């Protein structure tokens, strides 16, 4: 194999996963404006 | 051609397709406004 | 010339340029408010 | 040693490094919201 190459491609799965992972978080937009605006 | 080049040449066009497609996923503020705050 | 790999590292240049293009101005508070609300 | 998929992995450890450095920059509800409207 190639750890050079390969090891890119896990840079790469590793921003995609990155994003999808914190969006499966609900959030709260009630959390937000009593939390920002204290 | 060589799958381990093209998939990841793919896997980045996809970060992008993900990137824009989820920026126009926000479209009606007073929905969003009137979903968390009721 | 390999223009397959070449290709994407252009294509990583772009998803760095896009990110900071947009940071230089795409916010825009009161015409996401007055045209958010319709 | 290739200089060729060399190069680019550092272009894409900089658009990480970048990307994550952005991110520790913090905000405010308030401090947009009233240098926005204003």
């Amino acid at each position: 194999s190639d750890p050079l190459v390969v090891a890119a491609n896990i840079i790469g799965i590793l921003h995609l996963i990155l994003w999808i992972l914190d969006r499966l978080f609900f959030k709260s937009i009630y959390r937000f404006f009593e939390h920002g605006l204290k």
